[PDB]
């Protein structure tokens, strides 16, 4: 129908490709924690709920950390369009694995398939959106807003459809629905891409030169050997527990930025030095925002009297508030504060969302059930902070893609401190710590 919301026709294919990837990812994301609880509940999965909560966080962390390499692989080894397709195949296979009649045994294979596949697909689907606007186009900003709208839309309907299906039929039937969404995205992506997309991106745009293959091989091989060497030393010293492997990835996930930062601090260097508070602010915000899939999901199931609807539906509040807030903040910023002071306020709101959640337990006690409106207000606050941090954050800096992996890595340690006895302290303490750190950044907003 000629333009798609004024944008080139190929936005529709990419819009829907990622809408269905996000449907498959976030639909699984809404019921995976309850799935592990269920597997624990029947004795099939021998971990604590604290460990089940830490897996959700470190699972997310690796997915974002898989996304920093995906652009490289498609820009230099395979194509951008092949990375999205074959990434989608891996995400679909990851969900098929959980739909099969397995239990805990399938969990690792599903997690590893989706980590790799999302890493190939997620950065390069955004790359293909840029290829629609050849160069120096005003439409670019609008078309990415359309693309992101399909992202949030798929994240919004997925807990509704997949969560209700888990309620209706099994967990396995619900996971197959996630697999089917990715399949739908592949159909539209494949047949729709052939018609629209540039055949230039069937092939790497910056292919490896003859002399670059061997150093890259050495580099990737040295990384795997040392990583494999660490793992065998762990088991030798007796650190072979699942919580210990999560700590390895935690250390790995946080050391990558630290090493890049210490690297660049080794010519008006203080521009870099300026980014440390900005980066730390992004990590703590993403930590709180990514705990909604974990800590807030636990609260909804254990602590909210939600007996007339599936508890996983609370995951739809995150993209819903993004979609309601997003046209406003577009209007708001065309009619303005700095990038650092935007970060601090974002962490303040994020901290306000956790402070709000400390109130019901303090007032009513912890052995009962509270209104679902508490969680509704909590997500309203944290997504408010996302509007300030996210659209601005990429500009102030990818190394910013990594802030999400570190926040979830930190989460893999913190969420194990959450339970009913620790509820009010967890929310209040970490919620206050975020707001206070936002005050320090407002003080530090002077220097940049
Ligand atoms: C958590 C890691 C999962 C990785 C799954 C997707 C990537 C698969 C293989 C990675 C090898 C490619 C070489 C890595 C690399 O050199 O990246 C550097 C590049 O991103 C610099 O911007
Ligand atoms: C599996 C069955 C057939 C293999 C299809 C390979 C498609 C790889 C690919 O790059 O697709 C990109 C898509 O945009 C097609 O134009
Ligand atoms: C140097 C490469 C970094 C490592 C990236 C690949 C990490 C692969 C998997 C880790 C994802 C989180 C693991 C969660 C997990 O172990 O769950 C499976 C467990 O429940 C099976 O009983
Ligand atoms: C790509 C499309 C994926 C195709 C997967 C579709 C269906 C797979 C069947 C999964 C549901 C069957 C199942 O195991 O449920 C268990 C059931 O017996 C519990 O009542
Ligand atoms: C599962 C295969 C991926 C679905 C798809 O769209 O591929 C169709 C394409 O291979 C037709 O030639
Ligand atoms: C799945 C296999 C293990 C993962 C492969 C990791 C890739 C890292 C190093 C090998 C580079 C492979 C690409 C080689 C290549 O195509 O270079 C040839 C060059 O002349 C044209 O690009
Ligand atoms: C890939 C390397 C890190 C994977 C960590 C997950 C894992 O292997 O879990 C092992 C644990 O289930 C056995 O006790
Ligand atoms: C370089 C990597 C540095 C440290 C890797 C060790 C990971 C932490 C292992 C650990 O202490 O887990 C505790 C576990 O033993 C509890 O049973
Ligand atoms: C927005 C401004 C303030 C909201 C603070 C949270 C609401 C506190 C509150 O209403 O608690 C009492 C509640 O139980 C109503 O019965
Ligand atoms: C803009 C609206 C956001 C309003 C949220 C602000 C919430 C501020 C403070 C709530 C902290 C509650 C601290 C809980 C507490 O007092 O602990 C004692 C409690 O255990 C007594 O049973
Ligand atoms: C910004 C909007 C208003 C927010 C006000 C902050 C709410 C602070 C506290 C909520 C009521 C908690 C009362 C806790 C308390 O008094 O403990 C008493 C009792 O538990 C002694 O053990
Ligand atoms: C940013 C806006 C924050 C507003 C969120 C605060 C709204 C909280 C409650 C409003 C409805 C009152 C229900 C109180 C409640 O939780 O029920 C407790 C009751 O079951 C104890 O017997
Ligand atoms: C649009 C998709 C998001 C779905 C979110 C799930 C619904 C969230 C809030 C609706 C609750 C309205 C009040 C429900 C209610 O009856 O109150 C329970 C009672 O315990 C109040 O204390
Ligand atoms: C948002 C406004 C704060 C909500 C609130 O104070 O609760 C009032 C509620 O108890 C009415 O019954
Ligand atoms: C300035 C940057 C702030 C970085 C994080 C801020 C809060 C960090 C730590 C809070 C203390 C909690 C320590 C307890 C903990 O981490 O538990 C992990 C342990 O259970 C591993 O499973
Ligand atoms: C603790 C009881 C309530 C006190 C809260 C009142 C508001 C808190 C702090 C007020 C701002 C402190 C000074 C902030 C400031 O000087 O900013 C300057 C900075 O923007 C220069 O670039």
């Amino acid at each position: 129908g000629k333009t798609f919301f004024g944008q080139p026709l190929g936005l529709s294919t990419l819009f829907m490709t990622e809408m269905w990837e996000r449907f498959s990812y976030y639909g699984m994301r809404a019921i995976l924690l309850y799935y592990m609880w269920f597997l624990i509940s029947t004795g099939d999965l021998h971990i604590t709920r604290a460990t089940a909560a830490s897996i959700m966080a470190i699972y997310a962390s690796m997915v974002y950390l898989s996304g920093t390499i995906g652009g490289f692989v498609a820009d230099r080894i395979i194509g951008a369009r092949p990375a999205v397709f074959w990434g989608g195949v891996l995400i679909m296979l990851g969900h098929i694995v959980l739909a099969l009649p397995f239990g805990a045994s399938a969990l690792f294979g599903s997690i590893i398939l989706i980590i790799i596949g999302t890493g190939f697909l997620k950065p390069n689907v955004s790359t293909l959106v840029g290829t629609l606007y050849d160069e120096h186009d005003r439409r670019r900003d609008a078309g990415f807003s359309i693309f992101v709208f399909g992202i949030n839309l798929g994240a919004f309907i997925a807990p509704l459809i997949v969560g209700a299906a888990q309620e209706a039929a099994g967990y396995h039937v619900a996971f197959s629905l996630a697999a089917i969404g990715m399949f739908i995205g592949l159909l539209v992506y494949y047949f729709g891409g052939k018609k629209t997309l540039d055949p230039h991106y069937l092939r790497p745009t910056d292919p490896l030169a003859p002399e670059e293959v061997k150093p890259l091989l050495v580099k990737v091989s040295l990384a795997v050997a040392g990583f494999i060497a660490i793992i065998v030393v762990m088991n030798l010293v007796g650190w072979n527990s699942l919580p210990a492997y999560i700590n390895l990835l935690t250390i790995v996930a946080i050391a990558i930025p630290v090493f890049y930062f210490a690297w660049m601090i080794s010519t008006e260097h203080l521009r870099v030095v300026s980014y440390i508070p900005l980066f730390i602010a992004a990590v703590l915000f993403w930590a709180i925002e990514e705990q909604g899939s974990v800590v807030l999901a636990t609260f909804a199931a254990e602590r909210v009297d939600s007996s007339w609807f599936p508890v996983s539906w609370f995951q739809s509040l995150n993209p819903l508030f993004i979609m309601l807030y997003t046209p406003f903040f577009a209007w708001l910023w065309t009619a303005q504060p700095s990038s650092p002071t935007k970060f601090a306020v974002g962490l303040m709101f994020a901290g306000l969302s956790f402070l709000l959640m400390a109130i019901p337990g303090a007032l009513y006690g912890t052995s009962g059930k509270v209104s679902p409106l508490w969680l509704v207000g909590s997500w309203a606050l944290v997504i408010l902070g996302e509007m300030l941090i996210s659209p601005v954050g990429l500009s102030v800096t990818s190394m910013w893609f990594l802030s999400s992996s570190v926040g979830s890595a930190l989460n893999a340690q913190l969420v194990t401190l959450y339970n009913a006895k620790s509820e009010v302290a967890y929310f209040s303490y970490f919620g206050l710590g975020s707001v206070v750190l936002g005050i320090v950044l407002v003080f530090l907003s002077k220097r940049i």
